[PDB]
């Protein structure tokens, strides 16, 4: 039993809700919140901009130190950093950015990072300003992640389309 509430069950291990991941994180305090990161950990907009703003920019400060030490992530890769006031940990995961021409096949590799964590609160990777089809992202999620994933979808209209079209 865990503290996630109001989710629709899609599969054995994947759950979905129309929610603001920032507000969902502040209420649940999950062990892991997933950020929709880029390779530079520049959290300017989309989910990343929202998560960083909710940490009063502490996420960005920590991220800049990480990059100065380690260099950029790979597309499809991840790193674990602090969850600040939102979660114990933040798993920064880089999905392909279609608006940068990145290979959408890398979306599966991105979701594989979730399997290193037993339970996660997450957005749909590569959705939103990353330019992929969220229906596709949900399908890859279900077909790749084996650990327990609680997906937050900010847009109600998209949420109902995702539920109604789910196979
Ligand atoms: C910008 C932002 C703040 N909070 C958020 N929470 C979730 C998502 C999201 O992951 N998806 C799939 C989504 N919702 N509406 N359109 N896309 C995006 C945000």
């Amino acid at each position: 039993v865990n503290s996630f509430s109001g989710y629709l069950k899609l599969t054995d291990n994947v759950y979905i809700k129309n929610a603001d991941i920032v507000e969902e994180a502040k209420k649940v305090k999950p062990t892991v919140v997933v950020n929709a990161a880029n390779v530079y950990l520049k959290h300017g907009g989309g989910v990343a901009g929202a998560l960083n703003k909710a940490t009063n920019n502490a996420m960005q400060v920590e991220s800049d130190d990480y990059i100065a030490t380690n260099g950029p992530l790979k597309v499809g890769g991840s790193c674990v950093l602090s969850g600040h006031n939102l979660a114990k940990h933040c798993l920064h995961v880089v999905g392909p950015n279609v608006n940068k021409g990145e290979d959408i096949q890398l979306l599966k590799s991105a979701y594989e990072n979730f399997n290193q964590h037993e339970v996660l609160l997450a957005p749909l990777l590569s959705a939103g300003i990353f330019g992929a089809d969220p229906i596709h992202s949900l399908r890859v999620c279900v077909d790749t992640v084996r650990t327990n994933v609680y997906l937050a979808v900010f847009d109600k209209n998209l949420y109902d389309k995702l539920v109604s079209s789910f196979l």
